[PDB]
């Protein structure tokens, strides 16, 4: 009574995942396919790569093994996708009085930015990610314009414009605030 093997193979862990122990008398067709293991794995997220065994083969004398080889599939969400990595830093100026109170609008201006990255569809972690983007060009980091305080007849501000600031992903939030004194 011979013996043929059939092993499926996750080529990215390297790890045997099944292997199927076949007997019978050498000269009939071993009674297997490899059809249904690859639909199962194929449903995990695994990739065929190649497959050893072929309908029509029979048992011979020695002790065979054929390979199915696997591999981890791929999905690739990039920064145009409403799953895109997002992460947005804006800045605000207060105009403000002694008596901290509105005497010119807010200036607001934000920055977002946004990446792609790939995850593993059998492990479902994320395996890398893209160069960072501001509006779709890349970019790790993003410069704001100085912004001048306006001019204000009867005062004159503390700061006559504040500066340029970098910030990248990671930067917290820009709270500046720019105070009026009466004229004396």
């Amino acid at each position: 009574m011979q013996t043929a093997y059939v092993k499926y193979v996750d080529d990215t862990t390297g790890e045997t995942l099944r292997q199927d122990d076949l007997h019978g008398y050498t000269d009939e067709t071993i009674p297997y396919s490899t059809a249904e293991g690859i639909k199962k794995y194929e449903g995990d997220g695994y990739v065929l790569v190649s497959d050893g065994f072929k309908p029509g083969t029979k048992f011979g004398v020695g002790t065979p093994t054929y390979e199915v080889h696997f591999k981890h599939g791929m999905t690739h969400t990039d920064a145009t996708d409403k799953n895109a990595e997002q992460k947005t830093v804006t800045e605000t100026i207060h105009y403000v009085d002694e008596n901290n109170q509105t005497v010119q609008p807010d200036s607001t201006t934000a920055v977002t930015f946004k990446r792609g990255y790939t995850t593993d569809n059998v492990t479902g972690k994320v395996v890398s990610y893209d160069p960072w983007t501001v509006d779709g060009n890349q970019a790790d980091s993003k410069t704001f314009a100085a912004v001048p305080s306006p001019a204000v007849e009867g005062y004159t501000p503390n700061h006559q414009q504040i500066n340029e600031f970098t910030v990248t992903p990671d930067s917290k939030d820009i709270v500046k605030t720019v105070v009026y004194v009466g004229d004396p």
